């Protein structure tokens, strides 16, 4: 049985380092990259379109990044990996940050409107009584960062499209993820995840500097589970 742990956290709070770290260790470590971070630079389109008109484009963004995401997710629990007795599957984000954190807050920005909203949740439930089981989650990574972290790592990042996130918006996120993952006063339609495990890291300072103890935690806290 494949451990299955999702890295969640804000935008640019340090996913991707924290999954080449992860993806280094070993045999039995393998990561489940995010449809959105791959896009991010032929369907993942939708992206360029979402940099131009977000009101036109956000349900189709949202819908294909899910779909995209259950996809890799279910490809990649069928290894060739399958073993050996401690095989461990990170995700980058999953299906409930998806829709909890993303596709929430652009209806909340007027992004989608009453009836994508509607449909999108309807269609999301629907996936997940369908697959639900195949990617219930044993652990929760959270990045934890500061939205003034996440903003200077986005402006050092240097996506020329990403430079003009406000950091309201970042703030808004961030308060979604304390509100799910530390307060876990957010309700999902996931009952589960109600009991699952969570570890927050605070990744505020540089993680050149950090990776180690971080990796120490990981495995502390894999051994838990
Ligand atoms: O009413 C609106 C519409 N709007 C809400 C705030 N905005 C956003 C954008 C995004 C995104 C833009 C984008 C682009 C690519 C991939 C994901 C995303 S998410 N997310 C939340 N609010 C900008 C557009 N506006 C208020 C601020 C500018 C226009
Ligand atoms: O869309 C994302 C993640 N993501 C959101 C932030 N992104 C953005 C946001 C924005 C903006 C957010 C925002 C908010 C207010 C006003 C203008 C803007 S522009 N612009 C470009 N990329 C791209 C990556 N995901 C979809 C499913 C899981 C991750």
């Amino acid at each position: 049985r494949i451990k299955k742990i999702s890295i969640e956290g804000n935008i640019a709070a340090g996913k991707s380092t924290f999954v080449n770290i992860l993806k280094q260790l070993c045999e039995d470590w393998e990561v489940v990259p995010e449809p959105v971070a791959r896009w991010c630079n032929n369907g993942g389109n939708v992206l360029q379109m979402m940099y131009e008109k977000p009101e036109r484009w956000s349900f189709t963004f949202q819908t294909y990044a899910c779909l995209s995401r259950i996809r890799a997710q279910l490809a990649s629990l069928n290894g060739k990996l399958k073993d050996a007795e401690k095989p461990v599957l990170f995700f980058e984000r999953s299906v409930y940050s998806d829709r909890y954190i993303f596709a929430s807050n652009l209806y909340e920005s007027e992004c989608m409107n009453e009836t994508e909203w509607t449909i999108y949740q309807d269609w999301h439930d629907w996936m997940n009584n369908q697959f639900g089981q195949s990617l219930e989650l044993d652990g929760i990574i959270y990045l934890q960062a500061t939205p003034e972290t996440c903003l200077h790592r986005i402006y050092l990042r240097g996506r020329n499209e990403e430079q003009g996130i406000p950091l309201e918006y970042l703030e808004k996120l961030h308060y979604k993820h304390e509100s799910w993952l530390l307060h876990r006063t957010l309700k999902t339609n996931f009952d589960y995840l109600q009991e699952v495990p969570i570890l927050t890291l605070d990744v505020n300072e540089d993680f050149k500097d950090k990776y180690e103890s971080l990796v120490e935690k990981v495995k502390e806290f894999l051994s838990t589970l």
